[PDB]
């Protein structure tokens, strides 16, 4: 369902690992799920269809 990842900052990209593949998606640009932190954790959930780069940790 959820494929973790790490995001990019000066991109505000989410790379995520899924199906032994890397994959590259902008992350949201709404104040609490834009990549704030250089690779901090972010997910791709395949069942909401939802982008967070803010995971909660
Ligand atoms: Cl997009
Ligand atoms: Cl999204």
């Amino acid at each position: 369902s959820k494929y973790g990842g790490e995001c990019s900052k000066k991109d505000n990209t989410c790379t995520y690992r899924k199906d032994g593949k890397d994959h590259i998606v902008k992350c949201p640009s709404a104040d609490n799920k834009k990549c704030e932190k250089d690779k901090n954790k972010c997910e791709y959930d395949d069942h909401h269809k939802t982008v967070d780069c803010q995971t909660p940790v």
